[PDB]
């Protein structure tokens, strides 16, 4: 079950790179929940901000406006991070998606080698038994081919002997 | 579409095949060399019966004289020998009979053989474009499994790149919104 074909080879190295140097001993689902811990930890920001403008909307009834300019520049720069940070759990979904993908193909690949070399092996046991039944087949037809004579020839001699036989019989009843 | 046979194994099955039809099984047919045999068995029949006939008249001849033994020896005796006679040549008619059935199964297992034969060539040349196939998949498998690798290592460095500045920026918005906080409840 182990890599040779150096395409096997290469795709084993390819695998083992990632888990290596970058997952480093941490499975997608490590990956994941920090992605969605962040996305909380900002989901709360959002919520405090909008909290905390529905503090200054209503004590503004000026001194202070830019902070609702200054803080809603803001309120786009946090939905820019808020859609980064989700774009990010997209990518890592089809992270894990193509890596298990990579493992299972370079299973599949081995497997898939094995099963040809056996499919060979029955290929030629069949082609070994097509000779021999066609030596058989001809072992037969050459004894066939040695019997036919003897028959012939006896048949005439043997009905005679018959002619013959009830001859004999018929000159008694006299 | 591919059916020819290429492994060295596969033509000499072919070509012992192709040698039985061309020179042979043109030269003499199946069909005709079976009705050959069932003629001759059933000639064979007949002078079984013409026989076992014979034999009956011979054994009759001799019961109902027997009911005159000392008046009719010499005619028993004739009969006796003759009935003896008939015996032997029965006894060899049986081998020919047999020899001619065995015959008429040789020929028929001939067949069988040669049926088989076709049958067990076609169905190697498909086990080997199988296996053909197979190894042809196991490579594609070999290089998807690559190919998937690489895809999942530019989404693993899309995402690593992408979280970077909400991760730098977090801390830096808390305070400034607490700091705004403050400029609130005080004014």
């Amino acid at each position: 079950l182990i890599p040779s074909t150096n395409e096997e080879k290469e795709a084993d190295a390819a695998i083992k790179y990632l888990e290596e140097n970058i997952l480093k001993n941490s499975k997608f689902s490590e990956l994941i929940r920090e992605v969605r811990v962040i996305k909380d930890e900002y989901a709360l920001i959002k919520a405090d901000l909008y909290d905390v403008i529905g503090k200054i909307n209503n004590k503004k009834t000026n001194k202070l406006t830019q902070l609702l300019q200054n803080n809603l520049k803001i309120d786009s720069e946090l939905e820019q991070l808020i859609n980064m940070i989700d774009m990010a759990e997209n990518e890592i979904s089809s992270a894990a998606f193509f890596f298990d993908n990579a493992q299972k193909r370079l299973k599949e690949s081995i497997i898939k080698r094995l099963e040809s070399k056996n499919n060979r092996s029955y290929a030629l046991k069949l082609s070994r038994q097509a000779l021999s039944d066609a030596r058989s087949a001809l072992s037969n037809l050459e004894s066939f081919a040695s019997k036919r004579i003897e028959p012939m020839v006896r048949k005439e001699e043997i009905k005679e002997l018959i002619k013959h036989a009830k001859t004999v019989l018929e000159s008694l009843n006299k």
